[PDB]
């Protein structure tokens, strides 16, 4: 696994040299959610200290009229563009209107070259055999350009984005090494315990909004008061010792033998927000209520924006639990969806994956906007949802992403839209 | 003073509504010296905190070239734009292409209203009747703005900036609200002591690289570490106590006998770099040497840029020393004189300064062109350098600005005509 390193280290070597001697403006794109988040505070505090005043924008999805418009900004002073997360789709769009660029992105790449042109280079690591759904994150991506400058502390930001984009368990790949370089250089340190200890509130409360595992049976506060309460355990505690993490296992196990990852590897990493897990939610709950500047600020460990932080993220967990309870899951041929908030659709859809794909959706305007998340399991049998849903391609739309989680565009032909792709994941699997 | 804020009030008020109702981009423009990077990490938290992303860009002059640069992204998606220690000498030129526009900035307004048209709110103390020179800085206005958003702990980049721009002593006005504030909220501590314990490094690197003041016979390594070895102070530790600084202060002054420029209030903030006046000399040789971002990142508290500055303080003033130990002082009646090169002849002649005025030139095309620095002690008895540079008018050419601080422009082949002139007059104005 050293030796794909060294293949990688050469197109990060070629990014480097690229920033170092570009005395231009610089745009920075990400996306909202933890992983783009987590990228831009790592791109962030790696070009102020490489002396480079930048342009960050977050953008949801790096549709067509987003790349038309920063287009224009070309017209006088070309930037420098840094994507992140995105670019490899559209790789084609860029090459049209001729982008200076760097692409960050570790979904499926459309052209499997590295140096595209003289005004492109591209850092995906599929181009090199690692699985951008399993292997590496975008966060992980970027941090492997920052690594060249020395930066191992921003290792931190690429953990919380490996957390962010579900590649957290199992731990492989470069995302491995990763954190064990951080944990060689002692920005990291990884303790096994119970998931409801790193929110540090009254257990009661971590319990009954936690959604990893979600419980609805414990999804309230009086639900998870009493079943503390009868089992011998303070709900007002705010961290579970190793007697109450005990006595709580075995009677989750008990009355939910089903249930998983109750024990996970904490990761603890030297940032202001100390749980990385924390982090990512925080992070997450942010960009989902539009905070993008908040959590850019967060990842810069202001103390401001991460009172903004903690106070949006609970918030958050708690329209998300009454989401889940409101949620009407509809069954197609071999794939369930619905219809919820927009913030909402994606991590409720990664909540209620057991079987099936699930496929959620949301009204915005005149179109509809939808979140696919499958298992590994389903990958591992053929799924890939990059491929199902870009059919958004046959009424009007586009779409794409990883074969394990995608979303697409258009419009109120919604249904019309559903019975083709669970027909696409029929012949898939 | 609580009267004169409820006035500023209205103006602050007013920017905190026009930041949080615009959605587009924003523009930060501010400048590259020590108030102009704390403006901009005020800026940039202050933004950041209230969900605005933006995109700063530090110049050194906002001349109307620069100006008709960005009214050029004006064209597509007009984006806010906030000037931080410029914009009220150019407001014109912001009218003119009608600019979105908030200006914050304490130099002399061309154009005294707080509310321009529709567009562009103006943030100047000299619109209150404040002294934008003496009482408030670039960094002290931003923080005014801050202050609307609870944003108190961004009072110690204020403070900062009234180290960066020579408003420390005397703390007058709204500079003296701000820090009290400050102290009230636990922000910053405030500590009578020695010039030398700033620097948190080895007392005889710090005497030898100092210049507030500058000591030539203690200007090396070797000579400040005898000074110190020979008065019973071990030259290698990082804080003088009370006992060593009597012993110091005792032997200094027949070096150096205005030893009262020894002693500051020491401001320690809440900040990674904790020592105000230090985080003032780093992000003033961050500036110097162009490393704006960097500036920026060490505002806001990352410890490679912090790393970084530390480096780039310890160049500087190893190689400002070596600048000053090059320069030939030749002694008129009543003032100093050396030519040096065009970039720090105005920075050098302030450091020289001690019992006369110092004038310092350099020959450009035909020119030569003339800084001259002054204390408080000798405009207290009659030196006006503004009066006796104007005398550049009378070789074919020009010459002024303050009393304590003036410049001026004579034709190369009139160098000793006008030092000559130049020296009698001070010797008339100090009798």
């Amino acid at each position: 696994m050293m030796e794909k390193l060294k293949e990688i280290e050469k197109v990060t070597k070629a990014i480097k040299e690229k920033i170092l001697n570009h005395y231009g403006y610089i745009r920075v794109i990400t996306h909202h959610d933890t992983d783009g988040l987590s990228s831009g505070g790592i791109l962030a505090k790696m070009l102020m200290r490489t002396n480079k005043l930048f342009h960050l924008t977050v953008v949801e999805h790096l549709s067509k009229e987003v790349i038309e418009k920063l287009a224009k900004e070309n017209e006088v002073n070309k930037p420098l563009f840094i994507f992140a997360d995105m670019g490899s789709g559209q790789i084609e769009e860029i090459i049209k209107h001729n982008f200076n660029a760097i692409i960050l992105d570790h979904h499926p790449p459309v052209i499997k070259d590295s140096f595209i042109n003289e005004n492109i280079i591209q850092l995906n690591p599929h181009i090199f055999g690692v699985d951008g759904s399993r292997e590496i994150t975008a966060s992980g991506v970027c941090y492997l350009v920052a690594r060249e400058f020395g930066y191992y502390d921003l290792s931190v930001l690429a953990i919380v984005g490996i957390i962010g984009d579900m590649q957290y368990n199992p731990l492989l790949g470069l995302n491995k090494f990763i954190v064990n370089e951080a944990r060689e250089y002692r920005y990291v340190k990884i303790m096994n315990d119970i998931v409801y200890n790193i929110y540090d509130v009254e257990i009661y409360k971590a319990i009954a909004y936690c959604t990893k595992p979600y419980i609805p049976d414990l999804a309230s506060e009086g639900k998870a008061f009493k079943f503390l309460k009868d089992i011998g355990i303070d709900p007002n505690k705010k961290q579970l010792d190793d007697t109450d993490k005990k006595k709580l296992l075995s009677a989750i196990i008990f009355k939910y033998p089903k249930i998983e990852n109750l024990l996970i590897d904490r990761y603890l990493i030297e940032h202001k927000v100390r749980d990385a897990f924390l982090l990512s939610e925080m992070l997450n709950a942010v960009g989902r209520n539009g905070l993008f500047a908040v959590g850019i600020g967060i990842c810069l460990e202001d103390d401001e924006c991460i009172k903004i932080g903690n106070q949006i993220l609970w918030e958050y967990k708690k329209n998300l639990i009454n989401e889940l309870k409101s949620v009407k899951l509809k069954k197609l041929n071999n794939i369930y969806y619905f219809e919820g908030k927009k913030g909402m659709i994606g991590i409720i859809a990664s909540i209620l994956v057991d079987d099936k794909p699930v496929i959620g959706y949301h009204i915005e305007g005149d179109i509809a906007k939808f979140s696919a998340r499958g298992n590994r399991d389903l990958v591992n049998r053929g799924l890939n949802l990059s491929v199902a849903m870009a059919v958004a391609k046959e009424f009007g739309g586009n779409g794409g992403g990883h074969d394990v989680a995608s979303g697409a565009v258009v419009s109120k032909d919604k249904v019309q839209e559903f019975l083709k792709r669970v027909d696409e994941i029929i012949g898939e699997q």
